[PDB]
């Protein structure tokens, strides 16, 4: 088996890092000659970003269906004793035990499947590696015609997930929340001191977007446009 | 035994979260039931945080110390079987096996040392809520009269133990330590444009503290005074 | 056993790079199915940087602790052969032969001591390229209220230190040592030509920080706002 | 055996990425316990880029004779099985089969042919790491006294071995090659509007580095000093 | 055999330093009592420099090409027993075995073949020291009429190969590539401010040697010229 200060090292690297080249490396390293069901496993204790755990799972069952494509079930009809070759489906061991899985790796030859397993793994590995972006808390923004109540509940929404201790996120909510806004309502967030709470805050800019805001704003821009266009008449 | 993926989410609760008083209910919650090797076994898989392991480690020891201050190891001389009573020092899991420890489990009456044990961790923990202060990012501060590199020097030094992912790290590196300068270096590190690197910020405030550029200041500050001093002269 | 041009280029590639998250590649691959003491003869081997070989070397024993808290040292009483199950103690070679080592590594079952060795100095030399900080020539620099001699002797207490071959140390000696000087002493350093050794460099600024000195150019600084102040009387 | 989409995707990973020192840990993860005769199966694999695999195949070919050099080839008389040990020619699989290939590794004891080899190439990939600079499309640049002609058949030349699809390569033929020229024949060919063809563009710096040219350029220049030679005259 | 820190000690020594005519000491010194198989693997360990190996292997083919020329094969018909005397082919280590080495050494008389060798290669160091010139990464300079692209590539090319750490190469690349340029490209390439990267340098440059540049120098030198040819006019 494999000891838990590993796993929780493996999975302390792979949370605490964003996708990266460099993730096999260590992942083969760590995971060192052990057992497909360790494999598995180690692939499950793994926390959030289960959006890449769907294409990794779905690439190990595309390469577990190409195995069985070219492997053959003839079997037989020897009495009971090492009773089959490896499957596809049991080689991601979903229908195999330790006890089999062991009957097949200190056995002669060592059918590794364990590595099999494994290189299907890293496989995936590199596939999602090309195919993800990681999201941060830096990169929420608001859209340029966005209700900013709307803003704010996917600010936190995805806040919550961000992986931090407490007081960075409370002033991480205090700077980049308000300095990420739109022109439009910086320009009226921004007024009103910052000494306010978000429940000010979200009855300030209510307005925005709205016909009574737009008028307002297209009237100071036609004023300040015709303040000169009189200044010479 | 424990499954793995309820350790990783107690250590996951022990980072995520600063010393608060409400950390006992979640670990006697996940930990229920254990047996002491166990309990010791969630003990070292925390990650960092070093400094109360000391105090913790020293509570145990010594409650250890008074449970055999109290108990005697008078017995005999019966025939091997449920050979003596637990010890201080096996009771936390030294000097016994998980055999051991089954034997005494399981066995009528059942002596609930692992019960006893985790009163003592959480007498501990208690202690450790009480006496602890968390450090953050947040925190650091130039002294008044420090060496500005050896303020980067502890800023990058305690900023390396922070937990957060990357891209989070590079902007609190952009923003917090410029700004929680003291006066002396802010008023010239800030009047160079925020374009420069640490190397040139640096080279920049490189001079602070010294006689040369505490005369500068002095001499600025007297020629202000003087500029007055004979407005009216 | 391991072929010698094989140590050398792993030890090339550990001096001529600063510490990176790239090296537990290099040292897995180069370091593979080796025997636990060869692992051990390729750690020691490393020159210099024995700061972080504390830390390695004390990860190491920690899970050796670990594997012997979870191991029991319960067998026989079979007579000798094959002995006992291999013990945190002697899994990273300390008291045990090469004979022995073989002894565990073509018996069936084989258990592989040594991959297990190698993953704790996987998890070692990650935990090291978190915690370290690499040090150059190029960062040296003079603090703002050092005495300019103690300088210098730092400088070179660390360039002795340097992977580098003799001309480029001579040149390096000539230019940055007085760039990276403070302004007050560079102001004098640099006023004298670039001629002259270090000897009359150092009487030069032998000076600096002292009460005369200090004298020198406060009386400067106010004889140039003086020379203002009455301009205009 | 290997799998072919293994095969496949470390071939993408190595067209794919420049020479970088992180190609090493994606080969020895997915060229795992393989057999000798398949790791050089996936070297010759490889396509373009024969200059490095000309060192790649010297630095192997060396090692085979320096293990060579260390091994005695006495042996016998015994009758024949497990024939001899295994030869620095054969290691690399250039003088025996996978029969005698797997007559090697399921033998007791199983002297891992395969992983030296693994070992040597490492090795190599390493020195070619080094030893490498990448040639891109966007280096290639116009000598400052070069046949314009030459020029662009030296960018298609190695145009036609860049990796990309059509279109991509439609518009890198429009922006870059005029934009990469010699400021003398770029101020002739970017004042004929950017609608002509490579035929007309040709024609047209012909005269470039000629005779009558160079007089034209000199008499421009010599013009353009008299013409102020004399406003004061 | 010798122990492998004394080989790391040994090219250390040799890497570190240039060629000097002190090597030959410390060669002898380590290289004490060896048998010449561990000689010559103590030659090829050498890193770089291959040039001199050239001549060094030269020199000692020589050496034994004379030793043969010097000694008769005659032997026999003895029965097979200390075979044959060495010869200058095996002497030297290429094909003969360790044990074959050990039947030589430590048989009566000793023929010291070991320290024959020892002598040769010295002989050959010797000449060496005499017929090298130390190449750096200081030396290299622009000649008078070369492209300048070619001058940075043959930077880059030889400075790959300088042994030292990484932000030494950083500095290095920063400060002399730009200083040692010829005059010519270095009175426009020091104009553009030091905030430009390679490649603006690359295209700032471009123009250097070409008819139109070349035009305009000569056109400068005659305005200044004529400017004075007029002043008294």
């Amino acid at each position: 088996a494999i000891s838990p200060r590993t796993l929780n090292a493996w999975v302390k690297v792979v949370e605490e890092k964003a996708f990266s080249p460099e993730v096999i490396p260590m992942f083969s390293a760590l995971s060192e000659g052990a057992t497909p069901q360790d494999l598995n496993t180690m692939l499950n204790t793994v926390g959030g970003h289960q959006a890449a755990m769907q294409m990794l799972k779905e690439t190990i069952n595309e390469e577990a269906a190409e195995w069985d494509r070219v492997h053959p079930v003839h079997a037989g009809p020897i009495a009971p004793g090492q009773m089959r070759e490896p499957r596809g489906s049991d080689i991601a061991g979903t229908t195999s035990t330790l006890q089999e899985q062991i009957g097949w790796m200190t056995n002669n030859p060592p059918i590794p499947v364990g590595e099999i397993y494994k290189r299907w793994i890293i496989l995936g590995l590199n596939k999602i590696v090309r195919m993800y972006s990681p999201t941060s808390i830096l990169d929420i923004r608001q859209g340029p015609k966005e209700p900013f109540r709307d803003y704010v509940d996917r600010f936190y929404k995805t806040l919550r997930a961000e992986q931090a201790s407490q007081e960075v996120k409370n002033w991480m909510t205090e700077t980049l929340l308000v300095q990420n806004a739109n022109p439009d309502c910086k320009t009226i967030l921004k007024a009103l001191g910052p000494a306010a709470t978000l429940e000010e805050m979200m009855t300030a800019c209510q307005g925005v977007g709205g016909p009574g805001h737009k008028a307002r704003v297209l009237a100071e821009a036609m004023s300040q446009v015709i303040n000169s266009a009189t200044i010479m008449m």
